[PDB]
């Protein structure tokens, strides 16, 4: 009929008047042959494969106990609450503190993914998006700061490391010291570190108080399968009954329809696994509720019955303190976070330049203004309370549908503006819904393990120690250090002595 | 000179009179073109790459607490010793029991690797050797029986599972039900199960009471790096001082010269890593001694000062009890050990037949009499107290030097006879010397991970859950079950319903 004919000739005309206006001259839409309409399809598919890190990042930096401390705890029958009693849960005053910080990290992630993505398109003309990157969320929140105020480094110092690393990554890039520096790292340590982070981030998404709750303590094997139904109220311990938890099996169904959606190539599928096992866990009354009948849960439901809200940052705003940079374990956390960002935004940003055909004999057309926008956005992301940004590989779903200019990245920046207003629906995602989303990240990073040269022995001993010691010793710093230490001693003690025997 | 000329013409004549005697007619040395001398070189290189499993198997089945029970414990100030006080160490009576069982498992491994290897050559004419296979040592000793009498299944029942699995693997092979049965298992579950066993067997060789002592307990992260120097006398706990254990750093030096020996292609190298960090840990006086000044250690040194001994099996001889086969977790241990032997001796025994050129369009010349000798040897190995046998992949070092007949496997059977008489030197290998040997096994099994199809999603979700849940939940049964359960639900719920929609 002429109904679709009246629909098709308008899209032949709306794509002309955009290119005949001024906005086609800035983004250069005449060359880089494309139209206005197929840029909008390139940014819709980029956002849906990227919309999961708006909730994963909030539910993983609220476990850090961001600004809640011992002073704003509750009052009990004693004269004063002691040290470790408040920060392990079951409190009227501390749990209402941490419900006002997760509302300040959903807004602070959209405002960090706006500025990173909206400044990528306007300054570099490149079709990809930015957000706080996955992989360095778990290093700061679980290994530097730790689960609810553990560890040694406070959260105010951890947001000062991101500034001083962010300013160290502009002025190692503006001088030209990148190809001199990144090629110094060998291929096997660079490639096996991305596998071990994928196994650390999935062992996070299995524990009792972190994600679903499979693994647990044991007094002779040091880890065992619990999955227990009736557990301890105060702490997490198995009282009895294995594999019959209604919060465990509802999370497995979310893990299947995420994986049954990735095959058959549904673009956004990790967002539909989160929405399905959340929309069951909102009905009051069941055993899988996030809304119980406690006074600690009536305040979340009375905020849920309104579906939109304009919420402002008020707790985890600019909070920096350089008054702790004169001890030892601050700089070790500095040299680790400088290491994992140098290898994250180097192998990705050039690989996403050869898809779509930007590249010539080196030096694609947005080289110099993409290393700095990816670096300055960690500085503006550190004042707002979140971690470093990274150019996402999910942005490839927009490279395979015809996005080639910077109008892709501006529209991606405008869905994050249209998703900070839905704050009452995003703070209320349960921690067993975000569990399988931390496991499918580990599936997609282990897919690079078929490029490690397992033929030679020195390349396989170095790659095995780095992969193994990251999820076991519960440390990312103990896999980077114990990989370089094996790679030198197997190599320096015969080759370097042999070169120094012949160079003189 | 004529000195080597007088050496070379004798080896031209000694190789003739062996082939002109009757012993060249049985093994058929005229065809399969080879001589007597280069068979002896093929069996020397086969033994040295196989001599490590004479000490690893004894030091991993003595941690099981094989026949030592609560009745032959010591006597203390109380009227009777309680249950868990004896079996956790620090006892005059229980520790002298377990020093008489490790002397009955060094002899029982050589007598099991004799009969398996000496009957492979005489009945099948194939050049490889047999011993109790690595991979099923840790399943029985740490996961069925457990560390020193833990768990539910006693050791007398675990040696009855090996009989009833051994007799079930003759009469699934003699009827012809192997190609019908083994091809039913898909490729990804078959291939990823061999990677997760390699990561379970290496997490064993890092713990505080098992191997060296890196990982340890923690009350908030459930695993942490201890490596602590001054520990608890009774139990294992970190009192203070990280990374300064003299038993930790002596084990790292053994891990380097094992790995520095595998590259540059030294044939036996895992045996020279064990001998070097043992021969330092025999000098009385140091901090790394295996011979302290206790009465529990004077009895090991007074047995060490003699260097040869004829020792007889007296504790872990024929000990079978079918009086526990009417409960649940016995058969689950049966179907796991039947699973891992079906996939171990199928992908190996055909791969070791295409090297050396035995094969034609299927059906190499020792098909039917090698599935049964590999199966009947687990029956005769179960009466003597050790686990199932397997055709070793280290036997390939003899396939690449010209071994093609059964005289290779007979001579391998005669080095194990000449290494049961050195029992006082083999019981005295410390548990931190056997530690890195359990880690280089995990390096050599992870080298098959570059053949898993990480392209498709169903092949990568199934392979990731199987690899991850074996070293974490400390279970081999929880990786086989949780791999099939993901592989059906991603596949049966759309394909099988679609086939049943079209078949009718
Ligand atoms: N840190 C990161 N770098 C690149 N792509 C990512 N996708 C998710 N996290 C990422
Ligand atoms: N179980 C096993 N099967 C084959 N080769 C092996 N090498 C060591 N253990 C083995």
């Amino acid at each position: 009929k002429t109904l679709c004919k009246s629909w098709s000739d308008m899209k032949k005309h709306l794509n002309d008047t955009v290119s005949k206006s001024f906005i086609g001259r800035f983004f250069k839409l005449e060359a880089r042959k494309t139209t206005f309409t197929t840029e909008l399809r390139a940014a819709t598919a980029t956002f849906l494969t990227m919309a999961y890190i708006i909730t994963v990042n909030a539910n993983i930096l609220a476990d850090s106990g961001a600004t809640c401390s011992i002073n704003d705890c509750s009052t009990v029958a004693s004269s004063s609450p002691p040290g470790p009693e408040c920060v392990l849960g079951s409190n009227p005053g501390y749990e209402q503190c941490i419900s006002r910080v997760k509302k300040d990290l959903v807004v602070a992630t959209s405002l960090s993914a706006m500025v990173g993505s909206l400044a990528m398109g306007l300054l570099a003309n490149l079709p990809f998006g930015l957000a706080p990157g996955m992989g360095a969320n778990a290093y700061i929140a679980y290994n530097v700061v730790g689960f609810r105020g553990s560890g040694s480094i406070s959260y105010h110092t951890a947001m000062a490391i991101v500034l001083l690393e962010g300013c160290a990554f502009l002025a190692v890039s503006a001088l030209g010291l990148r190809g001199k520096l990144a090629r110094l790292i060998p291929q096997t340590v660079r490639l096996a570190c991305a596998v071990g982070i994928g196994m650390f981030i999935a062992f996070v998404g299995l524990q009792m108080n972190q994600g679903i709750g499979l693994v647990g303590p044991d007094k002779s094997t040091l880890v065992t399968l619990t999955a227990c139904a009736e557990t301890d109220p105060v702490t997490g311990a198995c009282l009895g009954g294995k594999m019959k938890s209604p919060t465990f099996w509802l999370a497995v169904v979310g893990f299947l329809i995420t994986s049954f959606g990735l095959m058959k190539n549904v673009k956004g599928s990790m967002i539909y696994g989160i929405v399905f096992v959340t929309a069951i866990s909102w009905i009051r009354g069941t055993q899988v509720t996030i809304f119980p009948h406690t006074p600690l849960g009536d305040s979340n439901y009375n905020y849920f019955t309104k579906i939109v809200d304009f919420h402002k940052i008020q707790s985890t705003l600019g909070a920096i303190s350089f008054t702790e940079f004169r001890k030892s374990e601050v700089w070790v956390a500095f040299a680790t976070l400088f290491y994992v960002d140098l290898l994250g935004t180097t192998g990705v940003l050039y690989t996403m330049a050869e898809i779509g055909g930007f590249v010539e004999d080196g030096k694609f057309e947005g080289e110099y203004a993409a290393y700095l926008v990816d670096a300055g956005s960690s500085v503006v992301g550190s004042a707002l309370g979140v971690t470093t940004t990274a150019t996402f590989v999910e942005s490839s779903a927009g490279l395979k549908e015809g996005g080639k200019t910077g109008l892709t990245a501006v529209i991606v920046g405008l869905y994050f503006l249209a998703s900070m207003f839905f704050t009452p629906l995003v703070t209320n995602v349960p921690r067993w819904a975000v569990g399988p989303s931390l496991v499918m990240v580990g599936v997609m990073m282990m897919g690079v393990v078929k490029d490690i040269r397992w033929g030679e022995t020195k390349e396989a001993v170095t790659a095995f120690v780095t992969i193994l010691l990251m999820p076991l010793t519960y440390s990312i710093a103990n896999g980077i250090i114990a990989g370089i230490g094996i790679y030198l001693a197997l190599s320096m003690y015969d080759v370097v002595l042999g070169v120094a025997k012949w160079l003189n």
